[PDB]
């Protein structure tokens, strides 16, 4: 009856070209997933919506994408996960990279350089590098890597069976 | 008083560069690692040696390179690893990707292609594809890529804590 | 609280190829290690970071590179630590050559003759004799030489010790 | 009245050529120095001698060279002043490695292979081990690298104030 896997991702890149069929996967194992599209903006950070289901997920799965380092909303979003979790290890993290490499997410250089190149002209110098300090560790956690070549379909089921594994034997 | 680790690598490429510390690091944890360098040759397959730790290993590391697909032995090696895996799943896999895509594992192109472009004419016609059917799986579990950036040093910490974390756990 | 051991090495070389692993398994023996990236260039020479962990630090100890003298920044801060440790003899060098002969430091020739014929186009006649007086001085003490061979890792774990020898003892 | 430092080296090589002045220099420090020239061979280890003079010594100075690897009495005896001293950490150890890599010393090959060629075919198949453990473990501490272009005369300079701050100071 609640939420027991959380995503997060980019808005126009990956909504459609390969979230959406796991999403549709998924639900064929008999687990409630939550994937929200509503663009919030109503305010600042919304309550009774992401905030609620963020305690109430189980398995934080994101999903770093190309340009998942330009949405003000993600990164601040992100920064909730990686902390919540710092507090209580009884959940996990499972990070799936996409498309990049698994150096341009340790230190936002290569094609996050100009991101924060312009993002550093509005927000303080110190929530600046409070992201900058929880995108790293994400990049240190396993993760299955995407290349060019890679099958967007094996992937997706010998990923999701490693998220039913983990439920079925508890 | 067993062996609780055993790894896999390959020859010159990265036996004194970065798979030395992970022996001389881990060692700090108090765990008994099995690393080996004796090119064997005196036969086709040792046993009271390779054979002996393989089922005393608990939790067997790979770390594939750039060259690991050229070295006889290794390969035919690695396919007595997941094929043990697969018969008792009480174990687990951890591979960790070094300078390579994580796309090139999974279809052997790319800088393989003159691997196995040699090899096809010594051995059986059978026995090429029950690497390429080993070899493949690996490149689907979790693991750290390490980009031509990353930290060789930070990597090596948050890894062996993974591997500890395993342990005092149980 | 304080600083008990202060490192100095090259930019691109060795700033994750090695050095970086003795800082994460340094740590691992509870003492507080000090490394630092930031280019500096705020001017000509920093205060309260440099010129204070300098006077802070206990151990220092410099890694020679093979090109360790083409950096204006890192010879002429070298001139400092040479010269305060000459005022008092209390603490010690413990200094680490790498991949280069230790021949090619006590009279910057071989691979350091064109980089000393640059930088002599700028600075002054005298400014110059200063680093070559303060840095023969530093292939003189003792120190582990790191072969095209040796281990990378058991190296690390002999030299940290020694490290840890001179602060338990006291 | 007793000897405060005890010497090794090869015969032929460094007998009257750079050993020679050490002994000449050291003793203006007003300190007793104890080196050897009879060939022994008087049995297979004389006990009055070198196996007196072992334990009374204070500061063991090997000076490693580049054919220190074919006589059959010095490396068993080099086997006998490690071993001792591991027992006893209160003297120390600081080895002058001379006209050869610091990497050939640790895995016995590019120089000494044709040595232990010969050698595999007299002695013990574990006696060799021994020796091949002990000479490993000397590579490791500090040394002072001489060069093709090092001055022969300022080395011995600085290093004998090394052995003469260790008495006066205690």
């Amino acid at each position: 009856v609640e939420y027991d896997v959380f995503l997060s991702f980019r808005g126009p890149d990956t909504r459609k070209q390969f979230t959406d069929f796991l999403y549709h996967f998924l639900c064929y194992y008999k687990i409630h997933t939550f994937r929200d599209d509503d663009e919030l903006r109503k305010g600042k950070e919304i309550g009774p919506n992401l905030l609620r289901a963020i305690d109430q997920s189980k398995i934080y799965v994101p999903i770093i994408s190309s340009g998942y380092a330009d949405s003000k909303w993600c990164l601040m979003e992100l920064a909730e996960i990686v902390r919540r979790q710092e507090e209580d290890p009884r959940r996990i993290i499972l990070p799936i990279f996409y498309m990049v490499d698994p150096s341009d997410v340790r230190h936002q250089t290569g094609c996050y350089k100009k991101a924060f190149r312009k993002h550093a002209n509005k927000f303080d110098g110190q929530t600046i590098q409070n992201w900058k300090d929880a995108l790293k560790k994400v990049g240190d956690l396993k993760g299955w890597h995407i290349g060019k070549d890679d099958e967007q379909g094996a992937i997706a089921d010998k990923v999701s069976a490693d998220i039913w594994s983990h439920i079925s034997k508890e």
